[PDB]
């Protein structure tokens, strides 16, 4: 629960950046950005070593979550431990019904992300496991790379100046697989 630990997280760690609440799944976790994309493998949100690891924002976006495109990943212990859930998003149902999830930012920003779309693609995916890729390829490149890549996708009004969250991790029962959950900052 963000009120207990995250004012202490924060205090603990300068990597730690934002509190990442999922409605419909245990996802309510803060959120570190390592210096890498490797870094937090094998360490906790307090800085030591773990065997799980953590979920981190991509070394390469702005904290504030202005860039085009902000990714949030979990390799695969860290997935398997918190993410386990996304795969929910497969679920016509479960997608119809959980359509948003919340970041507070580390200056207690509160963002609110409308879910769009499930993706199910692999480790090799050419554009969207890069936010610097993503930032200089066309919306409409981008959107129908997703598109065709959707197990769920839905239609929402976009602006040339929406900004997009992706969270993502592993899916170890396909080949490389990998799922990715997106969503448009309100
Ligand atoms: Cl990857
Ligand atoms: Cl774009
Ligand atoms: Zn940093
Ligand atoms: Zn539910
Ligand atoms: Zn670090
Ligand atoms: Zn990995
Ligand atoms: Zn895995
Ligand atoms: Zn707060
Ligand atoms: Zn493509
Ligand atoms: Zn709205």
């Amino acid at each position: 629960k963000k009120g207990v630990q995250f004012d202490d997280l924060l205090a603990i760690n300068s990597d730690v950046m934002a509190w990442l609440t999922v409605k419909g799944t245990h996802i309510d976790y803060p959120i570190v950005q390592g210096e890498n994309n490797l870094e937090y493998i094998n360490k906790s949100v307090e800085g030591e070593y773990s065997l799980s690891g953590s979920v981190f924002l991509d070394y390469r976006n702005k904290v504030t979550f202005e860039d085009k495109y902000s990714l949030i990943y979990a390799h695969h212990m860290a997935g398997n431990v918190m993410f386990g859930e996304l795969p929910n998003f497969r679920k016509k149902s479960f997608f119809n019904k959980h359509k948003e999830f919340s970041i507070e930012t580390k200056t207690k920003q509160k963002l609110k992300i409308n879910i769009f779309a499930c993706i199910q693609t692999d480790a090799f995916d050419s554009l969207l496991f890069n936010p610097i890729d993503v930032d200089i390829s066309s919306k409409n490149e981008f959107l129908n790379h997703i598109k065709q890549k959707s197990v769920q996708y839905r239609e929402i009004l976009t602006t040339n100046e929406s900004r997009f969250v992706a969270l993502s991790t592993c899916e170890d029962m396909t080949t490389d697989g990998r799922i990715i959950v997106i969503g448009q900052i309100e």
